[PDB]
């Protein structure tokens, strides 16, 4: 129900190896952990969670773009690319979370749908 | 060896039934018909070619973005979304063209592998 | 030092009375408030800071891009569209913080100029 | 009426001494030469035209991409960038045309206004 895709604008290829945290906001308003992991070799991170665990809430989606970008050897503008949205407020859904990375730029689209 | 994928960053979805259309530079400087199609349902576009077929060159991917928009009844900006680039000169390649739509807004990256 | 800019993809024009806020990130990791502002009829946002008050640091400026689509009737996705980034003297010395937004989706650039 | 910005992702910076050329959309459907500069060092590229010679039509613009990237010693993808689209009276009456370019990438915006 939640897949994240990241691209490198500079090679031209999948980003792989980059690491994502995803949060939800608690009742309290802090950002609880929710889940995380690496993209593969595609630049996609499956298996995040599981339809029974991806509840109804606010959840934050970061992307550990500095530390791709120095593995690299570069030296990046941005901490992280963050992606803040509420989902399956109207029942489940499937969120893909794709991201597009350069040293000093990204952009970031959703692709949600109704299974 | 050559995939289109398209985005819809109004809806958050594919881009469906979308126009595409593939010319390769000729000899004599002119765009020479090569490929077309549609993509599906997962807006993608798959099939367009053969390693055979995409030999070296410079090619022309147009995205009939304006058609598109029309379809779901709004006025858009542009008339399409072109690509152009050269491929296979080092050899072959399998390309991705990704484009992301808005109505005054496009986006494009390439996702370019060596199989 | 510091200005944001900020454009709708959907309508094909400057981002107008966007809210817009700057935090700096503190010594125990939180996150507190810097400066902020709405976005002028050219989606630019001026006069957030000063040289002097504008240090080396990591800031995040969020973009209340809910509220701009609602005013406007759209379905939005994102909560509010985050940029955060290390502010270097190394590097020059104008950060132009740029968005494009469209419902489901956001662009962020840095133009940064002597 | 038409301006031309364009900016660099990889650099974080305005893409200065950009080749842009503008064309029109012939009755033969040829594109016939229209305008051309090269950008600034702010990126943008003015004056291109009038508000007489700039009437309704089809308008191309081509940004040579491939010769930035080349000179910066950096390996582009694209020959170069084209941004194709309808000026429509109906709307408003300046258009700038963003562009944002990365070596495998890029994103173009209109900002219509009056
Ligand atoms: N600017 C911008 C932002 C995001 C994107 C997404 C590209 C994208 C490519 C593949 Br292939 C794919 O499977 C998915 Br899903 C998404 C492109 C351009
Ligand atoms: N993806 C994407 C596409 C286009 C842009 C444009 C940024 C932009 C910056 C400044 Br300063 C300016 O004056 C104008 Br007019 C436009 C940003 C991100």
């Amino acid at each position: 129900p939640l897949m994240v895709k990241v691209l490198d604008a500079v090679r031209g290829s999948p980003a792989i190896n980059v690491a994502v945290h995803v949060f939800r906001k608690a009742a309290d308003d802090t950002w609880e952990p929710f889940a995380s992991g690496k993209t593969s070799e595609s630049g996609e991170l499956h298996g995040l969670t599981t339809e029974e665990e991806f509840v109804e809430g606010i959840y934050k989606v970061e992307i550990d773009t500095k530390s791709y970008w120095k593995a690299l050897g570069i030296s990046p503008f941005h901490e992280h690319a963050e992606v803040v949205f509420t989902a399956n407020d109207s029942g489940p859904r499937r969120y893909t979370i794709a991201a597009l990375l350069s040293p000093y730029s990204y952009s970031t689209t959703a692709v949600v749908t109704n299974p």
